C-alpha cells in the first residue's frame, strides 16, 4: 500500500537539531509544518549520507514502501520520505530516545520486570518481521527506541539492505559470508539482550573487530552479566550457537522471556529490586494518554 508512505517536500519540514548518527546518516529532530497551517509538529529525520541518483531513486522508494508497511506495536513504521540530493526519512520523534542510552542513564535503578518485558517486546517485534519474511540485519540496543519506559520499539528496519559494519553484533556466518537470515537476527538479539542486562556495556570491549571471528571460532562468547541467572545466560548462549538452526526462534524467545517475567526475581538478581516494580495501572494509564495512544498487548506481570 503506497498510501502508507507520505512523500514530503523540503518546504513542508525543517531540521532543527541533531539527535545522533550512525553508519547510515545523521538523525535530527525536525518540524513538520502542514498544509497552510501554522503549527509545527516535531518529527525525527534521518538524512542519508550519500547523495541520491534518480535511478536508485526507484530502488529506494520501493524499499521505503516496505518500511512504511511495517505495522506492529514493537516496530517503528517509516512515515514519510523526501527525495532530493539527499534521501530523508521521516519517523515519529520519541522523547525518551534509544534503549541503549536509557539503560545506561538508569543503570542499576531498573527492575527485573522492566528488563524482562523489554526482552519480550523486542522478540515480539522481531517475530513480526520474521512473519512478514523480513530480516533486520542491524538489531542492537541503539536501534531500539523507548516510546514509554513500558513500551519499546525496534527502529532502523530496512536501511541496511537499502544502502561501519557492526561486527560485534553479527552472527559468525554474517561476519564470514555476509549471510543474513532470521537466525542471524536471533544472534544480534542475544547481543542486544546482553547490552540491556549489563546496562549498556560495550560487547567485547577493547577487542579489535578484526579478532572477533577468531575468538568466536574458538567458542568464546560475551560473559555472563552479573544480574543474570544461569537460565537467562543459557538463552543468550543459545542465540550464539554456530549452527544457525540450533538457535532459538523468536516465537520461542517470546514464550521463554514471558514466563520469566511472571517470576522476575527468580531469573534476574538485582539489588533493590523489590523497591522497583511496574507502574501502577494509574501511572500506566497516564502515560498512555499523554504519549502512547497506540494499541498494544499487555505487559507481562508477576504472578506473585
Ligand atoms: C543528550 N541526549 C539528549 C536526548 N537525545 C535524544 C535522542 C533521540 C531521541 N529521540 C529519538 N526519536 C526518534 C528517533 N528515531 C531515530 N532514528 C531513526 C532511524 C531511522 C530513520 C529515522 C530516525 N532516532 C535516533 C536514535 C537515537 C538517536 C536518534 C531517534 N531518536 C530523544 C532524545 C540524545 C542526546
Amino acid at each position: 500500500n503506497q498510501a502508507l508512505l507520505r512523500i514530503l517536500k523540503e518546504t513542508e519540514f525543517k531540521k532543527i537539531k541533531v539527535l545522533g548518527s550512525g553508519a547510515f546518516g545523521t538523525v535530527y529532530k525536525g518540524l513538520w509544518i502542514p498544509e497552510g497551517e501554522k503549527v509545527k509538529i516535531p518529527v525525527a529525520i534521518k538524512e542519508l549520507r550519500e547523495a541520491t541518483s534518480p535511478k536508485a531513486n526507484k530502488e529506494i522508494l520501493d524499499e521505503a514502501y516496505v518500511m512504511a508497511s511495517v505495522d506492529n506495536p514493537h516496530v517503528c513504521r517509516l512515515l514519510g520520505i523526501c527525495l532530493t540530493s539527499t534521501v530523508q526519512l521521516i519517523m515519529q520523534l520519541m522523547p525518551f530516545g534509544c534503549l541503549l542510552d536509557y539503560v545506561r542513564e538508569h543503570k542499576d535503578n531498573i527492575g527485573s520486570q522492566y528488563l524482562l518485558n523489554w526482552c519480550v517486546q523486542i522478540a515480539k517485534g522481531m517475530n513480526y518481521l520474521e512473519d512478514r519474511r523480513l530480516v533486520h540485519r542491524d538489531l542492537a540496543a541503539r536501534n531500539v527506541l523507548v516510546k514509554t519506559p513500558q513500551h519499546v520499539k525496534i527502529t532502523d528496519f530496512g536501511l541496511a539492505k537499502l544502502l561501519k559494519v557492526p561486527i560485534k553484533w553479527m552472527a559468525l556466518e554474517s561476519i564470514l559470508h555476509r549471510i543474513y537470515t532470521h537466525q542471524s537476527d536471533v544472534w544480534s538479539y542475544g547481543v542486544t539482550v546482553w547490552e540491556l542486562m549489563t546496562f549498556g556495556s560495550k560487547p567485547y570491549d577493547g577487542i579489535p573487530a578484526s579478532e572477533i571471528s577468531s575468538i568466536l571460532e574458538k567458542g568464546e562468547r560475551l560473559p555472563q552479566p552479573p544480574i543474570c541467572t544461569i537460565d537467562v545466560y543459557m538463552i543468550m548462549r543459545k542465540c550464539w550457537m554456530i549452527d544457525a538452526d540450533s538457535r532459538p526462534k523468536f516465537r520461542e524467545l517470546i514464550i521463554e522471556f514471558s514466563k520469566m517475567a511472571r517470576d522476575p526475581q527468580r531469573y534476574l538478581v538485582i539489588q533493590g529490586d523489590e523497591r522497583m516494580h511496574l507502574p501502577s495501572p494509574t501511572d500506566s494509564n497516564f502515560y498512555r494518554a499523554l504519549m502512547d495512544e497506540e494499541d498494544m498487548d499487555d505487559v507481562v506481570d508477576a504472578d506473585e
